[PDB]
């Protein structure tokens, strides 16, 4: 049966347009394990991008179109064939309606522009959802677990908020619970674009950070006192992250191709750029302890039925995630050993 | 379909009585992975014990009672529910008919006594089976794998022979194959018994070594040149073992209780001895990289249907073995020892 819509008790926590935020829940009768998944879908960082987003992707800026139930595959599927190790866990979906990579703390619209009217509350939404799971069972029985997982902007969202959420549950609330995070397709790089963009990658990030009042991890901003927004990049944040984080990243990630302004690749120049992009991604993952990085073009995987089919060295993604789970109960570096696009026989399409 | 009996091409490789050795096979049409399971069943170490074994356990000294097929559960089951990760591998069973912990090389009876007719060829049987799997497909396609696994005396057999077999396949034959070992209930301790035994452990061990002409790994025997038979103990051999080895051991192992001469426990004194034996086993596993050691009374696990049900920290044995397999895929770990210390404190004990 489906994930059912739920409300937040604090009605001041809202989506971009002021509609109330919320989540979807499928409670399991006896599990003490919880999978909380953050949806993604880019972001907006100024008046023009946010107007375009409202016109083209309205459902990401409001809860007014949310249905009463949702069905999500992959790691939130209740079917053992599709979700071999977490089918019988408590499942939570948090829709993305804040356009701020789950970092925003801006309760009222920016004073700078009285014409920029959007609320950016992503960080406060996540914190409120985790708070509302507690009276519904999260951490109630000692020995329980929380895996906080996210795709795309949700993957960033996990990285940004993981240590805070862990500290809230374990230190503030005194729960006897193991917390871990998974970032799927949220590991982005700032690098020279294929051709010059309308605005520098880093310039959009800085503007967003200001507009959203982005809440960034304290340990990471200490390393970047003059440019704290560098902490939106996973490879910059990772060295000071204390809580276990599994990283899934397609080596030829389609969102990174859009960031790098490659275009739909139809020339050898574009393809060579993509080949090199893959190598840069691979290098950027050098210090990650638990990584699953196939040589395929894609974006997102954790909500997809075919997540069970992607394999590296004949090890499936759910199998790798399960082995990471075992090893962090108090990891595997699976990066493709061939370097070129679609050299993995199990690539989806 | 069952595991089907196969013969060896070399007819000098025999069971204790001189009957021909062999193995059972279930070839999978596609897989490049092989599970090779060594059966156990104690050993005999002198004339008297071998005579008793012939009379009480004859099937362990001969192939004359072997059936044409065998069905073995656990890691050799072809059913996914029973064997979630290896149901679709090639499977091989090597029956135990040499009574020498898979270590013997005595090809000809000790001529000094004509009523001692026994051949002890366990190390030679294993080597030959492996050699004979090559034309059948072992390591034929690059990228394949061998998991050499063993219970009881077979667990010891794996530990004794693993580096040799890996060297044979990878170096001698140049196969592009990843080799790993598993010892189930093969990790024994020489400790003071609950009450003194008629024969003392290290005495039996030394006698068996001589009688079997036991073949021991060189890197271990260097450390014990005066007493190479010390290398029959897992904790002594482990430090110099190069190949990945997963150790399953029940912390209240029944064979250890038999060697320690506790008797069927019906008194607090016996139970307190058993409790401390578990503590000693636990402690002997201190340096082992990949271990699954539940607080349960038992002996053997890999051939059992219920192997899927034993859990430590909610991690099943097959799931731990699979994670070790992933983590050792380059030929280089989860230490799951029970967190409570007392007999049957695990809710999943069989
Ligand atoms: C509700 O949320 C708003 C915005 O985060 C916060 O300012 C306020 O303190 C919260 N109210 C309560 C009662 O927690
Ligand atoms: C067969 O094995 C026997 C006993 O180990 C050995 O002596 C002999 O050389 C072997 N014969 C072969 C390989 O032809």
């Amino acid at each position: 049966r489906s994930l059912k819509r739920a409300n937040l008790a604090n009605t001041s926590i809202t989506c971009n347009d002021g509609s109330h935020a919320g989540f979807y829940l499928r409670k399991h009768p006896s599990s003490k394990k919880w999978i909380v998944l953050l949806e993604g879908g880019w972001h907006c960082f100024d008046v023009r991008s946010c107007r375009s987003r409202w016109m083209r992707l309205r459902h990401l800026m409001t809860s007014s179109q949310w249905p009463e139930t949702r069905d999500v595959g992959g790691i939130l599927s209740p079917h053992p064939e599709e979700n071999p190790y977490w089918h019988n866990a408590n499942h939570v979906l948090i829709p993305y309606c804040s356009s701020d990579s789950w970092s925003g703390t801006r309760t009222e619209p920016d004073t700078s522009d009285r014409e920029n009217s959007w609320r950016f509350m992503g960080a406060l939404i996540l914190r409120q959802v985790i708070a509302e799971l507690i009276p519904v069972g999260l951490g109630r029985v000692p020995g329980g677990e929380l895996m906080l997982v996210g795709s795309s902007a949700g993957g960033m969202g996990v990285m940004l908020n993981l240590d805070r959420i862990r500290d809230f549950l374990v230190n503030e609330k005194k729960l006897q619970i193991t917390v871990r995070g998974v970032s799927d397709s949220g590991w982005f790089l700032d690098r020279e674009p294929y051709t010059p963009a309308a605005v520098a990658s880093n310039e959009a990030v800085r503007q967003g950070w200001k507009l959203w009042q982005g809440l960034l991890p304290e340990e990471c901003t200490k390393s970047y006192p003059t440019e704290p927004w560098r902490c939106y990049y996973g490879y910059r944040l990772y060295p000071t992250l204390k809580t276990p984080l599994f990283v899934f990243q397609w080596l030829f990630d389609e969102a990174q191709m859009r960031v790098d302004n490659v275009g739909a690749p139809v020339t050898p120049q574009q393809w060579n750029y993509i080949h090199e992009m893959g190598g840069a991604l691979r290098s950027s993952l050098d210090n990650v302890s638990a990584v699953f990085a196939p040589s395929c073009i894609g974006h997102g995987v954790l909500f997809k039925r075919d997540w069970v089919n992607i394999k590296i060295d004949d090890i499936s993604l759910p199998s790798a995630l399960r082995c990471w789970e075992h090893s962090t109960r108090s990891g595997l570096r699976l990066l493709e050993r061939c370097s070129w696009p679609q050299c993995n026989h199990s690539c989806p399409t």
